[PDB]
């Protein structure tokens, strides 16, 4: 009954209002309807960091990044992801792709990118 995109508006508005499981049920089935969109995996990877679901947001970046290599948000939410995993060297990485595919695409973010790559280095640097 509801269309792929419509299911994914649905997720969007869900997440906006912090119910996180229900979102990623919404992108669920909205993969179930066309699974070929990588935006539903890379938003429903932002539900499952919110879950503390960090493997399985993982698998969804990947997914995103096989349908769309020039994705930034699939690279910053990896990054993201994997900092809150300790993976510092993979996550500067990504958020430093994010950035460098950002300013390729003329996308502002405001200073977000920047702000969290000061934040990895910062938590690599402790850490070490
Ligand atoms: O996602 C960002 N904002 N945002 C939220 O917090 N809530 C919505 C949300 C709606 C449904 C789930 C997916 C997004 C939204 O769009 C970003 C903020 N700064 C970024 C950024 F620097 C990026 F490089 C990037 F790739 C980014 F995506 C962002």
């Amino acid at each position: 009954s509801p269309s792929a995109q419509e299911l994914k508006e649905q997720g969007n508005r869900l997440f906006v209002g912090r119910k996180y499981p229900e979102a990623a049920a919404c992108y669920g089935r909205a993969i179930t309807r066309n699974p070929l969109v990588a935006v539903y995996y890379t938003n429903r990877a932002l539900c499952y960091l919110k879950m503390q679901q960090h493997e399985q947001a993982l698998a969804d970046c990947r997914r995103a990044l096989e349908l769309d290599g020039q994705s930034v948000k699939a690279h910053f939410f990896l990054g993201q992801c994997q900092l809150e995993m300790e993976s510092y060297d993979e996550a500067i990485a990504n958020l430093q792709r994010a950035y460098s595919l950002a300013k390729e695409q003329r996308l502002n973010f405001g200073d977000d990118i920047p702000s969290a790559l000061r934040i990895a280095k910062k938590k690599r640097w402790n850490s070490i």
